[PDB]
RNA sequence: CGAUAAAGAUGAGACGCGUUUUAGAGCUAGAAAUAGCAAGUUAAAAUAAGGCUAGUCCGUUAUCAACUUGAAAAAGUGGCACCGAGUCGGUGCUU
DNA sequence: ACGTTTGTACTCCAGCGTCTCATCTTTATGCG
DNA sequence: TGAGACGCTGGAGTACAAACGT
């Protein structure tokens, strides 16, 4: 049989509803087969029901936890080639010096060596650690003390600089220099070169102005605030290049001779000094000189603050300094302590739990912490002047190793480590070798374009090597290919050709495209000739004539008439008929005169033979932005020009990639005729046949296209197609578990295939905006709208009063103040009545002191309130309060009043959806779905997909009382997808010319403005498809209510207009659908998953006696070094197997269920029997093991169910399905004060909500039976009903507000605290399942109809 | 209509902390329990256990009923109408 | 008739900041 | 430029009464 039905769908980031529907909008039932040992053999369940699911997450914790560990490995060998260079000399100094360090870690008793690292006996320790109290001391020392060191102190200074080496931001030279001074000198450059206009603000330090915390920008400010004339670009180019790596533009900041931005901190700055310098003329030479050691001195002054006069270690001094200073402070505050508060001391100076010295040092507590702590008790103490300003610059008792560490760039670490291998070459032969090595070693980074050092092993490696051999740091240039690598970057990422996904894309600046460009909008023109109208075709001798006269000699072309004139100087005149070619054309040579710009030589540009030279060129342009790699890739092209154009070229740079392969453009040679697209695009032989056209049959063309794109693309697979979408990983975990349903679904109802899908997706500081917009429209009009009432936050959120501030306290229509006193005097009128369109938002929505302002189904009336309240709009539209569509709304009526174009406009509006991504999934289910085709090879629609917007269905909700509160259960997914059905095949039965507008497919347009064509006299049953009032769902209302105070019924039974079928019955599918809605058995499953991620909390607790402690080695005791703590259960097994239990050695046979970490997943699917004896399990039935992912479905007694979270934790597994009555007068009364609706309509939900106030205590009661029956929470129960019977006299409004709130004691999944009237009932877990064991296990299927039901009691 | 900008996704290269164990001899009185006092800023190693494919790779993303074939990819497995509805039940035909 | 493991009830806790570079879609916005 | 910080839900420890073996 045909079996027509309909299938609806809502795809969410978290859940997957759907529904399968009749032609009479009813939910089928059919009694499904169970599986299992059990004695249950058929059950009946609806064909209704949601998936839920844990949301997908994205790879970025993924990647940079993968980056970390490269790292952490790239500085582990570091470390190893430091020492594997140190090794042979320390040999003769220290033996087991290296092997002292490597097992510092463990504990004295596994250490093979001395327990002391360094020197290896306790005197030579102590006196070392007394000598140099910190890493910095010895460190200041080997620069400055020109004695021969011992081997070890001069390694562990090299490992220290080398392990933390500081960052990378700072490209070029650096050195220690004070910032005054600089500046100082930088104005005296200035005033010598320039002699005039001299800037000289003296008195004004720019120490400390620019040196200050606020931004570059903001200390730009106030340096050119205290320069006298001075301002802006000028002196602030100099400043800027000092204070940032980007500067303003020298050609105007300094005249020179080309739009060159400066720079600073970039190998860039470089070459476009010198290219500033020679287009100046030196003129601003070392005037620059001066601004770059005043940025130097700019940078260095808040990381090293110590005068550079006595040592070459300003860094190492600073931190000696600073840890002088820590330890006077903490003296003088410990003698202040004791001598003020004695009684504090215990607290500040032991006890780690708090934020003292102690819980400072000892303790958890930063430097913040201890600065709020002990800040009042500096308060409160006398004395203490310099440690509170200290406090306050954040510069009291701080420690070496901070937080802020991270501005030390890597070139002071260099220097460092420079001044000790120069001061200890002469002692140590193999250091003077050694120190470009090992400086190598600190300095070098591997580039970002070259990525992991893999053989081929890796996903994300693309590097290629020259040699194969090891990569190290001193061979890195030699070994890698950097220039394959860098291009291999690129091109591993740009995206492959849409028609032959085989091959790259072109560059978007490439010649062969740009010429496609201008040829492709060449050959589809042809001139209107003066003696006939024929436009014929822009002939191949016109075609070169065009481009080379205008496109060759302008950068964009002429205007239209001027391009003709300009080839009428050489043709035709005064016959200016273009062939509705544009005023300019589009495209633009804009690449090859760059090259013949640079090239100096138009022949070099014009020759055709060099085409593949320029092609290569602007490839490498494109590719690369080191220019390194652009040097090293162009120096192979050096003949063909001299040094001035590749040093002039080589500046250049492009960005952007095509969309086409060079084999679509003139690699394709188009069968017959020999000819490539571009030659058809050149010469179209009198048809003038543009991209689309040629690339269509009748040339061959298209078969060899179709041929690559079917070839190539394979079908790929589902989830393939699904992966390189756009959009979330959530959404696209969503749309997967959509399009198995959908398959599902399709399996169940006899393989038979849907007549529709309606498919809809779920898209779930504008209170700050709106009340920044009110307070700019406040001052714009110079109203005292404060005055009245401040903006408050509080009230932002309502719409109610919006309109009392926003319409400048001035009805809307009525020319008079709007009265806020009586908030209630207005009434909300929608611009463009809801009979055309439900625009409910404010843009539509004004107000009018209740106001009959229009008598006409129109907008508003014409001329009239219209043009009284345009003038006070044009008002409100220049202070912006008026939309500019709010405006143009209100006015027309006085424009005409509403139009076709604009009904079609409206309906267009409330149709479609613009949402791309449903648009793919729409796809997708239609390429499932419609898989045959015509004899003439034309594919037939067996299946319609619909794509409706969240707007239809929600109105259908408010308007008809099928109203959802989320909060009850999980039932509203479900709901939502039944009347997404409903809804969408109701509007292609009774709109069936509009299937163009919301179904995927090549669909004939049937252009609405001809629908919409109805008048006030309407046509009924003829082409004008009932809409004149353009609301597109109006259809399903009885009666329509009008804002010209008037109701226009509507008849009982709806049919289409050409067609007599029945489409809508008000008698009697509402009630089929409240039905539908009040079914109790919904198919709700969670999706159960094998859990992924962290083998455990990446915490590193202390030592314990614990057994819980994971080891964080092979060989580090958990009880000796702590460890990681809490697993992550990938998932459980059910084990039955004999147990060694009691001290009498009884082999005790007991059924558990055991929880498999991440950790050993491997092991234990690499052998469980293996994994369970070690555990502790003797004699295992190996054919009896069960694994249970996470959310495994469990039956018991009296229908409760539970699902496994954990092998010690359950979850509720059961859904409440609340009556209708009682969901629909807990959404009213919740909603009392938001009820957005007609007063009547208010006025009749209050009187109905206040005439059920009893149903309060029969949700009560349902709760209450509901959780004495599959919740057991006794507790929580007498809790909520002691809460409930407390706060009996409270009105109904927080009453149901906060019995909604009592919802999650019954909800579906992990039990949740909840707060009911000022009082928390915290959450019952169930944390035992040993109940589970003797359960029935269900095992569901995506939808939830086929199941297999296992007795567990059974087993064993 | 170009064009910019934001958001999101993906990949690479790097810093600074944080945590853990050890090293930085605690002194005095008391037999000890305990007290009074002195100190404290730093370093080494690890930073998912680890894997082989031994790279200056890889290891937290995606995929996720049960059962039957297949190494895997994957394929295959479950009757329909009507009356009703507290998580689905009952009746009739054929299997 | 105690010890001994198990079942409720409650509390606490969970690695985090920054920078450079590149490639895509998809929306939007001011621009024409 | 502008901070807004938070939940979530499973593990672990602690205290104490109760089912439970000898
Ligand atoms: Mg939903």
């Amino acid at each position: 049989m045909d079996k027509k039905y309909s299938i609806g769908l809502d795809i969410g980031t978290n859940s997957v509803g759907w529904a399968v529907i009749t032609d009479e909008y009813k939910v089928p039932s059919k009694k499904f087969k169970v599986l299992g040992n059990t004695d249950r053999h058929s059950i009946k369940k609806n064909l209704i029901g949601a998936l839920l699911f844990d949301s997908g997450e994205t790879a970025e914790a993924t990647r940079l936890k993968r980056t970390a560990r490269r790292r952490y490995t790239r500085r582990k060998n570091r470390i190893c080639y430091l020492q594997e260079i140190f090794s042979n000399e320390m040999a003769k100094v220290d033996d087991s010096f290296f092997h002292r360090l490597e097992e510092s870690f463990l504990v004295e008793e596994d250490k093979k060596h001395e327990r002391h690292p360094i020197f290896g006996n306790i005197v030579d320790e102590v006196a070392y650690h007394e000598k140099y109290p910190t890493i910095y001391h010895l460190r200041k020392k080997l620069v400055d003390s020109t004695d021969k060191a011992d081997l070890r102190l001069i390694y562990l200074a090299l490992a220290h600089m080398i392990k933390f080496r500081g960052h990378f931001l700072i490209e070029g030279d650096l050195n220690p220099d004070d910032v005054d001074k600089l500046f100082i000198q930088l104005v005296q450059t200035y005033n010598q070169l320039f002699e005039e206009n001299p800037i000289n603000a003296s008195g004004v330090d720019a120490k400390a102005i620019l040196s200050a915390r606020l931004s570059k920008s903001r200390r730009l400010e106030n340096l050119i605030a205290q320069l006298p004339g001075e301002k802006k670009n000028g002196l602030f180019g100099n400043l800027i290049a000092l204070s940032l790596g980007l500067t303003p533009n020298f050609k105007s900041n300094f005249d020179l001779a080309e739009d060159a931005k400066l720079q600073l901190s970039k190998d860039t700055y470089d070459d476009d000094l010198d290219n500033l310098l020679a287009q100046i003329g030196d003129q601003y030479a070392d005037l620059f000189l001066a601004a770059k050691n005043l940025s130097d001195a700019i940078l260095l002054s808040d990381i090293l603050r110590v005068n550079t006069e006595i040592t070459k270690a300003p860094l190492s001094a600073s931190m000696i300094k600073r840890y002088d200073e820590h330890h006077q402070d903490l003296t003088l505050l410990k003698a202040l302590v004791r001598q003020q508060l004695p009684e504090k001391y215990k607290e500040i100076f032991f006890d780690q739990s708090k934020n003292g010295y102690a819980g400072y040092i000892d303790g958890g507590a930063s430097q913040e912490e201890f600065y709020k702590f002990i800040k009042p008790i500096l308060e409160k103490m006398d004395g203490t002047e310099e440690l509170l300003v200290k406090l306050n610059r954040e510069d009291l008792l701080r420690k070496q190793r901070t937080f802020d560490n991270g501005s030390i760039p890597h070139q002071i670490h260099l220097g460092e480590l420079h001044a000790i291998l120069r001061r200890q070459e002469d002692f140590y032969p193999f250091l003077k070798d050694n120190r470009e090595k090992i400086e190598k070693i600190l300095t070098f980074r591997i580039p970002y374009y070259v990525g992991p050092l893999a053989r081929g092993n890796s996903r994300f490696a693309w590097m290629t090597r020259k040699s194969e051999e090891t990569i190290t740091p001193w061979n890195f240039e030699e070994v890698v290919d950097k220039g394959a690598s860098a291009q291999s970057f690129i091109e591993r990422m740009t995206n492959f050709d849409k028609n032959l996904p085989n091959e790259k894309v072109l560059p978007k600046h490439s010649l062969l495209y740009e010429y496609f460009t201008v040829y492709n909008e060449l050959t589809k023109v042809k001139y209107v000739t003066e003696g006939m109208r024929k436009p014929a075709f822009l002939s191949g001798e016109q075609k070169k004539a065009i481009v080379d006269l205008l496109f060759k000699t302008n950068r964009k072309v002429t205007v239209k008439q001027l391009k003709e004139d300009y080839f009428k100087k050489i043709e035709c005149f005064d016959s200016v008929e273009i062939s509705g070619v544009e005023d300019r054309f589009n495209a633009s040579l804009g690449t090859y005169h760059d090259l013949l710009k640079i090239i100096k030589d138009k022949d070099f540009l014009d020759n055709e033979e060099n085409e593949d030279i320029l092609e290569d060129i602007v490839l490498t342009l494109t590719l690369f932005e080191d220019r390194e790699m652009i040097e090293e890739r162009l120096k192979t092209y050096a003949h063909l020009f001299d040094d001035k154009v590749m040093k002039q070229l080589k500046r250049r740079r492009y960005t952007g990639w095509g969309r086409l392969s060079r084999k679509l453009i003139n690699g394709i040679r188009d069968k017959q005729s020999g000819k490539t697209i571009l030659d058809f695009l050149k010469s179209d032989g009198f048809a003038n046949r543009n991209f689309m056209q040629l690339i269509h049959d009748d040339s061959l063309t298209f078969k060899e296209d179709i041929q690559k794109a079917q070839v190539s693309g394979q079908g790929d697979s589902l989830h393939e197609h699904i992966a390189n979408l756009a959009g979330s990983p959530a959404i696209k975990k969503g749309i997967l578990q959509t399009v198995k349903v959908v398959d599902e679904l399709v399996k169940v109802m006899g393989r038979h295939k849907p007549e529709n899908i309606v498919i809809e997706m779920a898209r779930e500081k504008n209170s700050r905006e709106r009340m920044k917009r009110i307070e700019e429209g406040i001052k714009e009009l110079g109203s005292q709208i404060l005055k009245e009432h401040p903006v408050e936050n509080t009230q932002l959120q309502n719409e109610k009063l919006y309109l009392y501030y926003l319409q400048n306290g001035r009805d809307m229509y009525v020319d008079q103040e709007l009265d806020i006193n009586r908030l209630s005097d207005y009434d909300v009128d929608h611009i463009v009545p809801q009979s055309f369109l439900k625009d409910d938002s404010i843009d539509n929505k004004v107000l009018t002191r209740s106001d009959k302002n229009r008598g006409k189904s129109d907008n508003v009336p014409s001329e009239e309130v219209v043009k009284k309240m345009k003038n006070y709009w044009r008002q409100l539209l220049n202070a912006k309060l008026i939309t500019q569509r709010k405006f143009d709304n209100l006015t027309k009526a006085e424009r005409g009043g509403l139009s076709e174009l604009d009904k079609a406009g409206f309906i267009k509006r409330q149709l479609v959806e613009t949402r791309q991504i449903t648009k793919h999934v729409a796809q997708i289910l239609d390429s499932r779905m419609n898989t045959k085709y015509d004899e003439n090879d034309k594919l037939i629609r067996e299946v319609k997909v619909i794509t409706l917007k969240s707007k239809l269905v929600s109105d259908f909700r408010k308007d008809f009382q099928f109203y959802k509160v989320r909060e009850i259960n999980n039932y509203h997914h479900a709901h939502d997808a039944y009347l997404n059905a409903v809804v969408g095949t109701a509007l292609i039965k009774k709109y069936p010319k509009l299937e163009s507008e919301f179904v995927y497919g090549d669909y004939k347009v049937y252009d609405v403005r001809k629908m919409i064509a109805k008048s006030e006299q309407e046509i009924g049953k003829a082409t004008a498809k009932y809409f004149f009032y353009s609301n597109i769902m109006n259809f399903f209302k009885t009666e329509i209510t009008l804002a010209n105070g008037e109701i226009r019924k509507r008849p009982l039974i709806e049919t289409n207009g050409e067609t007599g079928e029945i489409v809508w019955d008000k008698g009697r599918d509402f009630a089929t659908v409240r039905k539908v809605l009040s079914m109790p058995q919904v198919n709700i499953v969670k999706k159960t998953e094998v859990q992924t991620g962290g083998f455990s909390k990446e915490s590193i607790l202390p030592k314990r006696n614990s057994d819980k402690l994971i080891a964080r080695k092979k060989d580090w005791d958990p009880k000796k070094y702590g460890g990681f703590d809490s697993p992550t259960v990938a998932y459980s097994v059910l084990v039955v197997a004999k147990v060694e239990k009691g001290k009498s050695k009884k082999l005790k046979s007991v059924k558990e269920l055991l929880g498999i970490t991440i950790m050993e997943r491997s092991s234990f699917e690499k052998n469980p029997i293996d994994f369970l004896e070690a555990k502790g399990y003797k004699e295992v039935k190996k054919d009896l093991i069960i694994k249970l992912p996470k959310y495994s479905l469990f039956e018991l007694e009296n229908g409760r169910k539970r699902m496994l979270a954990s092998a010690g934790e359950l979850q509720k597994g059961n859904e409440l399905a609340l009556p209708s009555k009682y969901v629909n007068f807990l959404y009213l009364a919740s909603h009392y004060e938001k009820l957005k609706g007609s007063p009547e309509d208010n006025e009749q939900k209050q009187l109905f909500v206040e005439q059920h106030k009893h149903y309060l205590d029969e949700i009560i009661e349902q709760i209450s039976e509901f959780s004495k029956r599959v919740i057991l929470a006794d507790a929580n129960l007498d809790k909520v009903l002691s809460a409930y019977n407390k706060h009996r006299d409270k009105p109904i409004r927080e009453q149901a507000e906060n019995i909604i709130h009592l919802f999650t004691l019954t909800n579906l999944g992990a039990p949740a605290a909840f707060k009911y009237f000022d009082t928390t009932i915290d959450r019952k877990r169930y944390t035992s399942t040993k109940e589970v064991l003797d359960a029935t296990l269900i095992h569901q299927s995506i939808t939830g109809l086929y199941e297999t039901r296992i007795d567990l009691s059974q087993l064993g």
